[PDB]
């Protein structure tokens, strides 16, 4: 999957980022098994003030999470996702649930690209990866943490 | 909803930004009842001379707004409020019409997340909103301009 | 369509921009006919560090397309333009063919606007442009390369 995080700028220091990112990454593969290097985590920075609420300007604690998953799964496994990225993004930002946004969005696995592959139904992790070529294996090993 | 209103960086005064933000905050809440707060509007600047429009280099005129919805509601609805939201933005940002695109993409309620709490069906957001914690409603409360 | 595109700062000459939306719009026109100015490209930078695969921290080589379209067309033909993106950009950004992911999502066009008006069916692309106005016409005709 593909997880936009738009945060304003100077919220989240590198530090922050990469425990918000582990924090998301760690959640996706709990839940769905899809091995970590499959999910990217990526910030958007914006200045303060960008983020409007009901009309009214901001200031920078809000993070609105935009989950770009494939089809397949049951609403009660996106349910208990959405939930737990909710709480971990909560503790690993240091900020409060409130000020958190997240909507998932599907697509079908055939119309979606992650390293230059076909992405495989849920019920084809596995199988997928073992018929990859072992540079392509390789590489992916190594976005893993 | 979410709107992701990608512009060119220094396009909008942060009036220009606040008059557009309440343009679409308001459309929203006039065609669908959903309470003012439930509505952000996220501002996303790249400086000019990134869209390619045709493969032609573009200024800083072009707007680009993202909708992002629950599922629900009807396609006579949708496009009356996509028309209207071209029409109250080019008014707000002083824009002619033919530079504003308008997509929205729809999800489930049950997948969506807003102040850390799942949103109800279109059409259940006053039971919803009564049934929050009181500080929740209290925060939220806040947000309509 | 509108093709989104995340890549880091400075990854991507003004060159190498336009040789990327070259890419992108040529394969979109060249695979479903739909006329060249109809496609946006828009280039989304962050700094370099903001991607993160697997929980691990990027440099600035990865590329996110995200792609909106309408519905109505067939996983064969969304299939080969997903395909010929990745090879299309890999050559037009001089990028591994691994480092590029592109995801599709698709909306009924009676909710998309284009140059401030709805979007056509793709079967009806021909005699929607035949009904513009000169202005419109005139408009869109001189985004073409």
């Amino acid at each position: 999957p593909v997880y936009m995080v738009y945060v304003s700028q100077d919220r989240l220091t590198p530090s922050a980022k990469h425990a918000v990112a582990k924090a998301i990454t760690d959640a996706h593969r709990g839940l769905t098994g899809a091995q970590h290097f499959l999910a990217q985590v990526n910030f958007q920075e914006q200045p303060a003030g960008n983020v409007f609420l009901g009309g009214v300007q901001q200031g920078g604690d809000t993070i609105f999470v935009h989950g770009l998953h494939r089809e397949g799964r049951s609403a009660d496994l996106k349910g208990q996702l959405a939930q737990r990225i909710v709480d971990d993004v909560s503790v690993a930002a240091e900020i409060d649930r409130k000020h958190i946004w997240v909507y998932f969005g599907e697509m079908p696995a055939q119309q979606m690209v992650e390293y230059g592959r076909f992405l495989p139904q849920p019920g084809h992790e596995g199988e997928w990866f073992d018929n990859l070529s072992s540079d392509e294996r390789a590489f992916m090993e190594t976005n893993v943490d």
